[PDB]
């Protein structure tokens, strides 16, 4: 019940009693673990209130307290009164903070105490919404210099007047079909680029071209909504020794914005809350460039380095992924827009992780996800036993609005 | 209940419900996952309903279920349990269960060859020099020059626990390791104590950078005794690069035959706790982690100096590009001198084959995505864009606690 985590490179056991804590289930049983798999009322919300309150309190050192009762009874007066409540933005703040902190597939986490949280609660619109929005990229973007964000819009209430954004990131690059029966520009999008299309967005149809806004408000139908270009930072893509690179025309944008999460806070459902911070670069240049069904670039520019490709023994597609990986961080350091690299990033998890079970007992740590998908012995991470469970407050995943929006 | 799995990568889904024939745990709750997690004497009346499930698959595989010939063999083996209160397997028996226990193997991904293991019936052995003579022969046959064949080489099952075999080696050939009174590592680190053991025991240690051990075994609970294996025997591979000539110079090799030796073979409840296997190397096992590992030989620093990257910055990755080079080397030098090996991509392409045919004709594929992932380049191999369900089946190979740590001395 007490629980150790060895890390196997440098013998350092952490003991884990946070887990203890633990509310929601993992989809593991005591005959099958699940770990790779990607996707495993009045009465229902007061004990999530009570949950909340009692660690938002316990965290200020007023655990006991009038204030802590004082809150805690009016809180079960409103839900009794109005089958809901409203956080303070104190609370509002620590939830989404400690959602972060509770997010176990995220590398990033040394970094969650320090979130801008925009507070977008009043919002009514579609159009108050891009408002939001582009008031959030612009602050996160701030010229390059990154800063994390999260913009949350207002809580479910009956489920028929929800806030969401279509989009999966506010920045992403549209994908079409072609007749030839291939793929023009991000194959992960072709879905969504279809429904921007189906809704009246006239397409550019290249390769890397900015996806509009899809925004839906009090459960309205989504409008779509154009992201002024000279709030899109985006990174022209440049090897550091092969000059050849530069022609293959590849870009990136600077800020990963994830939109299509929904954050949970005391029982209450925010279904529209998107997020950023910066880039890990294996993010881009292994995934986004590499995986076969996305922009899948390996064959070209083993090509342009003249790779030997008959065989896989020569380890063409593990040379050209570095370099490649390489160029990506070269071009954004470059110009001066905030990344990490994969060692860099794993190096400060570890150092989280120590940090968090000494302050608080333990950490929460998807290994699956946290190991980089290239060089993964190579990063302490990887010899790091963790331990996998649910905290609360957290990002969900919840159904893309297409598939669930009564038009 | 049905258990789907979906590859990200193909949208291929598949249905698995092999996951009902598990009984073993996996560590993990539903309220806690411990998939990463390294590591998370047996009474009659246990004894036989182990028999009984291993014998009635067994039946089943050879289409002979509830024939005269399954019934009877039941009764053979419930009257021997209760006569003698255990049991002996039929070679074929041990064959079956040796093979499945390496199909089972959720954290291998070689296991498309599992049907293709030669097994050497050991069980007559008793002294540790006759063991030192089946593993010699285990050596050369799997050694076949360069020419590498799957074996695996069993002994007496565990009776009391008062006589166990057991072979002290973590694998049948792996360098020493000895730890400087400057605090430095000679030769593997991996293998410090074990390689201590082996001096406080008589051997001689050459003080070497890559000295191949002598082989520790005890048989029937007997204190262990030292033999070295013919150099003859032992093939091993200089690492050389094929376009950068100074790696040569790095003074590298390493040997052919990975065998491992301290692992437990359990059959219908019984348990063969000296069962040495060996297939052949993936090449990331040797320039990932052997190599590469800051714990290991931990080259990547003297490899890095040598290509000149700049080391100033990580961002560089400069750890990344010898990680490369240093594994081209290595499948290179094995293929030069047609020694078998096979590289990350190819294992890998050939396990998602196998799983898709387990599950076809089998219901299913228990497999551990933390190991079957390879320690490098993990996405652009088409394991890491697959689900797996891990889940526990017997016939299985089992960790156990170093014998040096259970071991009561005879003196
Ligand atoms: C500031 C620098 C940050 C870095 C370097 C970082 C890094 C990462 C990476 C590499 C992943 C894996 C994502 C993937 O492979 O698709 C991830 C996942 C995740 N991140 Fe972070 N992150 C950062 C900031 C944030 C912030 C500000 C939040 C929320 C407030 C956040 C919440 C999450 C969540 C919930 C996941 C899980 C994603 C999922 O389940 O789909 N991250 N992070
Ligand atoms: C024929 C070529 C084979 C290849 C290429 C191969 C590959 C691998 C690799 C790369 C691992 C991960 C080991 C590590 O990273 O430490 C592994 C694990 C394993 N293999 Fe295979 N293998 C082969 C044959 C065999 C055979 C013949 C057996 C037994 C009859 C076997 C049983 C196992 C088991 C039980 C593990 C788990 C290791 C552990 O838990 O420590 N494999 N295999
Ligand atoms: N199909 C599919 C499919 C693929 C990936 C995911 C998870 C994507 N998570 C993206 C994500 C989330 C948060 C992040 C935070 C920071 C950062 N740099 N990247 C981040 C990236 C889900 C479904
Ligand atoms: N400390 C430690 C520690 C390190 C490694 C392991 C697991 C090692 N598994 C080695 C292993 C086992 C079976 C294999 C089969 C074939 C092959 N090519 N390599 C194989 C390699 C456990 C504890
Ligand atoms: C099948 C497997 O769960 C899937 O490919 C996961 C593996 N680990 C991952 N890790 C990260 N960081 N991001 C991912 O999308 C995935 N995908
Ligand atoms: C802590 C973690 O489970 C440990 O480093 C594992 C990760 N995956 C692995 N995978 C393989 N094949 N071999 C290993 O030794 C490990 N080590
Ligand atoms: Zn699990």
């Amino acid at each position: 019940r007490f629980l150790k985590v060895k890390n196997w490179e440098t013998d350092v056991v952490l003991t884990d009693t946070l887990h203890l804590k633990s509310t929601l289930e993992t989809g593991c049983t005591e005959h099958i673990c699940m770990g790779s798999i990607m996707l495993p009322t009045k009465d229902q919300l007061f004990p999530l209130a009570k949950e909340f309150l009692d660690q938002y309190y316990s965290s200020i050192k007023r655990f006991g307290s009038k204030a802590h009762m004082d809150r805690l009874e009016e809180v079960n007066k409103e839900i009794e009164s109005t089958s809901t409540y409203q956080l303070k933005d104190t609370e509002l703040i620590y939830g989404a903070k400690h959602a972060w902190r509770n997010a176990s597939r995220c590398v990033g986490r040394i970094q969650w105490s320090k979130l801008q949280v925009f507070d977008a609660r009043d919002c009514t619109t579609a159009h108050g919404m891009f408002n939001y929005i582009c008031n959030h990229v612009k602050y996160a973007t701030n010229k390059g210099n990154l800063r994390s964000a999260i913009t949350i819009f207002p809580q479910r209430t009956d489920g028929k007047h929800d806030f969401r954004v279509w989009n999966s990131q506010l920045i992403r690059y549209a994908g079409y079909k072609q007749p030839d029966g291939s793929t023009l520009g991000d194959p992960a999008n072709v879905q969504f680029t279809e429904i921007c299309i189906q809704q009246g967005w006239k397409a550019p149809r290249g390769r890397f071209d900015v996806l509009p806004l899809l925004l839906q408000a009090n459960g309205n139908d989504p409008e779509l909504f154009q992201i002024p270009p000279e709030l899109v930072l985006e990174v022209p893509i440049r090897h550091p020794k092969f000059d050849w690179f530069k022609d293959l025309g590849l870009k990136w944008y600077g800020l990963p914005a994830v939109s299509n999460m929904l954050l949970e806070i005391g029982g209450l459902e925010f279904s529209a809350c998107p997020f950023s911070g910066w880039y890990m670069g294996t993010e881009i240049g292994v995934r986004d460039y590499c995986d076969n069904s996305r922009y899948n670039i390996l064959e070209e520019v083993a090509k342009k380095m003249d790779l030997d490709m008959r065989k896989t023994s020569s380890l063409w597609k593990d040379q050209a992924l570095v370099e490649i990986n390489i160029a990506v961080l070269y071009s954004f350091q470059s110009d001066k827009v905030t990344i990490v690299d994969h060692h860099s990033a794993t190096e400060s998890f570890i150092k989280h992780m120590e940090n968090e079970y000494r302050c608080r007992g333990g950490c929460p740590a998807d290994w699956v996800w946290i190991v980089p998908p290239m060089s993964g012995s190579i990063t302490p991470v990887f010899h790091q036993e963790m331990l996998n469970y649910r905290l609360t407050p957290s990002f969900e995943y919840q159904p893309d609005p297409w598939n669930t929006h009564v038009w």
